[PDB]
């Protein structure tokens, strides 16, 4: 319902592909990972270069068209569509420059992880982020970024050198620790709320194949696998990380049928590092109960990234500083009662490098909280939602005293009130700052939004 | 040195990035893979739309540049750089749209494999190509693409259902089975030769996880594991692909310290299929000889895919209808020269649904030819390349008369001269007629070259 002299600028300025309500994939170009996010955007903008970013914010600035922007499409909260408004699509920046010499990464902001690792891998070189490749690298690294390689190289935003971004009023900014360093700081850990990156440069670094293993205990063995766990990865070497999915267990050859379909821990361990080495540090964690299932590999990180692992999903998620025995016993009962074969309750351990860097260094919060806990609800048939949310509620609720604050990047729909919880008094007021600078209207708002001043 | 007003034209129309002899990057924008291959170039167009490639086209035309095209820069033949010309460079051309509904991609001719693995399986979709995700699509594609799974859904060209493609007039046409379907045979296997193909569509198939096993033999059975090989093969179903590389083992800790350094069977195997099933099949294949370093797992596709497996290459290939005895022992005798840690000889099974479509439907020759033998040198001195290169064309020597055609996507710098026997005379000549008509005056030569007429 748009002024038709303000359209015909923007097409005029935009390259890209428009889709339309009426238009035939309008429907599938809407839908987001998360699928019980329903909405219908006004337009949908799929922006192909710098210079149509800074077309679309223009546009949606003057239109007062409420503004989606869309990496990857993973946000669990559903930010990346909007009803009635504008999706500033980035779906088809995806674009990727590898120097081997530099070790230097440039990539698109809407690349998908899997596209970066390709790229890189192609050297033996790589950047730490998270790990399922689909995901897209503009909303998660914004967040900060973790996975396999963070306990030895930090989170995404730790080996960020740069940032070229369209800010609200249309302009074109580079960010790093040299330009505009306010904003440097702000958008590494303060999602969206500044500006639409439109390329981000990385530092990369070698790795070789990885020594693998995956293993699936019995809840029998629950108390003794989880507390092995937590005591192994207080004093565990940087080169080790190791994850616990309790889930039910899937009906794969390796594992007897007896198990299939109900609750395990699934074990996912690796050691980035010599492989000889590794084998020695898995086979000393692989054990604290009967280990079912194992797989052991000796896979390029490509295939590390490309081995994790359903339309509905709702997740509640938090970072502990301990996992005290009292914990552990609630996280198996709850895992107890898992239903969907999609649900996992994820147990990770951070901590390692990115821990030492200096709390005030990036806008990510909790660098010194080690344990990160993800209930990941996940399910088909829209008549169940009530249970399976009711699962993932129930099971925050019964963890709750032991959780601290949030990764913005694990918020679902109804967490737009947690933000101020996630970064802290000092932190989201640092922010706060950045955002009456760079964003005083607020237009960039769907997001773990950050209001201005 | 070139015309202002033809450059400043060029340059109008051209909204991608140009690379001069003087800028920095210029030096490793013009290395491609084969690093044997040391190349300079006029210029390095990367062209980031399908108007930059028409502007690059006609510009080489215009000017009389020779045009190399560059998609993943995978060329064995080191084509996709030239000394003095242009290279069209793609490699910025990635974006990918998958619909889930249609079971369809589309994607751009600079697109690398694990870009569009990445893509695709985010639906749990798939479509058959090559075995390391950093292989670009374009040339791949033009020439055939075989992989994992094509046994069971045929060629990359085999799920192809169109292209956008410039010819060497500047224009844009589409290429499928309704529209220029003479082009569209010659593209699906013709190589570069008939214009620069700047989207690629394919349909897809779901490809959930996938029984896996790689093990290691000594050379020492190497006979048995051949032949049982090769006598399995002959009447193995669709869903079971099995390759053997010859090759030093690996400094791997799976493998037994003695085995280090010394040419070795590597086998790897798959099930496209139901898992269960699938582990059925694999461990009836697995002990031909003593399995030394099994690793066994059920996998994402997209980890199979990642998973394969150097500064300098040479390779020679070619099909045999059959592997006698001799050409077994043939193969076993020059392995055991293997000295390179990075050289393999790589012994393939196609058939299955490659061999089901006629011949005559597509330009890929030697449908009918189930074995390829690939004897892969690769090393990193430059001081060494007569010994390698001398390995890899004294094996193929060997082996030449259980051998007929070859695969243009495996043939070398020296190898201009194959391509009629590759193709056969029917094809080849049915080829210079598609030629003649859009490209009659061979603007598009750096490829396994199919001159007018
Ligand atoms: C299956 C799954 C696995 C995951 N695994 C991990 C993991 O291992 N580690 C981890 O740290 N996280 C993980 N995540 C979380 C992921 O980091 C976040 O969901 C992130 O927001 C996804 O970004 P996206 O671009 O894919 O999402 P979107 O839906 O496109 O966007 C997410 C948010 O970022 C904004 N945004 C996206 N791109 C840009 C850009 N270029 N410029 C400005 N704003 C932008 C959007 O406006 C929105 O606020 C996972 C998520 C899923 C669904
Ligand atoms: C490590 C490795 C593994 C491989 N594995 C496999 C495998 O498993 N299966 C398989 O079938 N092949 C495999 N190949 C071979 C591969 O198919 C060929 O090398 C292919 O030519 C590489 O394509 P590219 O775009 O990466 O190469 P480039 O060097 O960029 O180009 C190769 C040729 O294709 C032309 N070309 C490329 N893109 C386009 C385009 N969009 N339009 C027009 N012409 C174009 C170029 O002009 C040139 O003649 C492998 C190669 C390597 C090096």
């Amino acid at each position: 319902q748009l002024d038709p002299a303000t359209l015909a600028a923007f097409s005029a300025a935009f390259r890209g592909e428009l889709i339309w309500p009426s238009d035939a994939d309008y429907d599938e170009a809407r839908r987001i990972w998360n699928g019980t996010i329903d909405r219908r955007p006004a337009l949908i903008a799929r922006c192909t270069s710098t210079p149509d970013v800074v077309a679309a914010v223009s546009f949606a600035r003057k239109s007062g068209l409420l503004v989606a922007v869309r990496g990857g499409g993973h946000s669990m909260a559903g930010h990346s569509v909007c009803d009635g408004g504008i999706v500033i699509d980035l779906s088809l920046m995806n674009s990727i420059k590898v120097s081997r010499r530099l070790r230097r990464a440039r990539a698109q902001g809407g690349c998908l992880l899997g596209a970066f690792d390709t790229a890189t891998q192609a050297h033996m070189l790589a950047t730490p982020a998270g790990v399922v490749s689909h995901t897209g690298l503009g909303g998660m690294v914004l967040g900060g970024g973790f996975g396999w390689l963070s306990r030895k190289y930090g989170l995404s935003i730790d080996n960020l050198t740069s940032v070229e971004i369209v800010t609200a009023d249309g302009g074109v900014l580079t960010a790093s620790d040299t330009e505009n360093p306010d904003l440097f700081w702000a958008v590494r850990g303060g999602g969206g709320n500044f500006g639409v990156v439109t390329a981000f440069e990385f530092d990369l670094h070698r790795v070789g194949p990885v020594r693998f293993a995956s293993t699936y205990y019995s809840l029998d063995e629950g108390p003794q696998v989880i507390r092995a766990w937590r005591d192994h990865m207080a004093t565990a070497p940087d080169e080790l990380t190791w994850a616990l999915y309790l889930r039910l267990a899937p009906p794969l050859p390796e594992l007897p049928a007896d198990m299939h379909g109900k609750p395990v821990i699934c074990a996912m361990s690796c050691w980035i590092g010599d492989p000889h080495e590794g084998e020695r540090q898995l086979e000393s964690i692989l054990h604290a109960g009967k280990p079912h299932g194992l797989t052991k590999a000796t896979l390029p990180y490509r295939a590390l990234q490309a081995y994790s692992f359903p339309d509905r999903i709702y997740t509640k998620s938090g970072y502990l500083n301990e996992l005290s025995d009292e914990a552990t016993d609630t996280v198996l009962e709850h895992a107890a009662d898992i239903a969907s074969p999609f649900t996992q309750l994820e147990l990770l351990y951070l901590g390692g490098a990115v821990a030492r860097v200096p709390d005030d260094a990036t806008a990510y919060p909790n660098r010194q909280s080690p344990f990160v806990t993800n209930l990941a609800a996940a399910w088909m048939d829209p008549t169940e939602d009530a249970r399976h949310t009711a699962w993932a509620r129930e099971g925050y609720r019964a963890l709750a005293g032991h959780l601290s604050g949030g990764y913005v990047n694990f918020m679902n729909p109804g967490e737009a009130d947690r933000t101020r919880e996630a970064y802290g008094a000092a932190k989201f007021e640092r922010l706060q700052g950045v955002k009456a600078k760079y964003d005083p209207t607020n237009l960039f708002r769907l997001n773990q939004n950050i209001p201005p001043s």
